[PDB]
């Protein structure tokens, strides 16, 4: 599924990520803009071997189980491809997960790079909420 912007914000903020660990719901959108273009089925092949799934980019050498990721953990406990429904439950509860870790928000790629330090807020620009 391809989520609209603001109503991927509203499925977010359903799912209790508002200000979830101190990120404002601004921060998960635009995390899933640059993640996965708002798209639950996006999956990315990552240099190490591991697999990155659905619109957060969660990535298989820790948080869930692909079958191929050697070594690897498992700490959501759900195979990946619950990742790419078109329900976004198992993405945000792994996601909370992540965010808990201790590097926050840093553990997205895209978010550092492309929504760390800006107008985060501007992605819910518009929503009703």
């Amino acid at each position: 599924k391809v989520f609209g912007r603001c109503e991927l914000a509203a499925a977010m903020k359903r799912h209790g990520l508002d200000n979830y660990r101190g990120y404002s719901l601004g921060n998960w959108v635009c995390a899933a803009k640059f993640e996965s273009n708002f798209n639950t089925q996006a999956t990315n092949r990552n240099t190490d071997g591991s697999t990155d799934y659905g619109i957060l980019q969660i990535n298989s050498r820790w948080w869930c189980n692909d079958g191929r990721t050697p070594g690897s953990r498992n700490l959501c406990n759900i195979p990946c491809s619950a990742l790419l429904s078109s329900d976004i439950t198992a993405s945000v509860n792994c996601a909370k997960k992540i965010v808990s870790d201790g590097n926050g928000m840093n553990a997205w790629v895209a978010w550092r790079n492309r929504c760390k330090g800006t107008d985060v807020q501007a992605w819910i620009r518009g929503c009703r909420l």
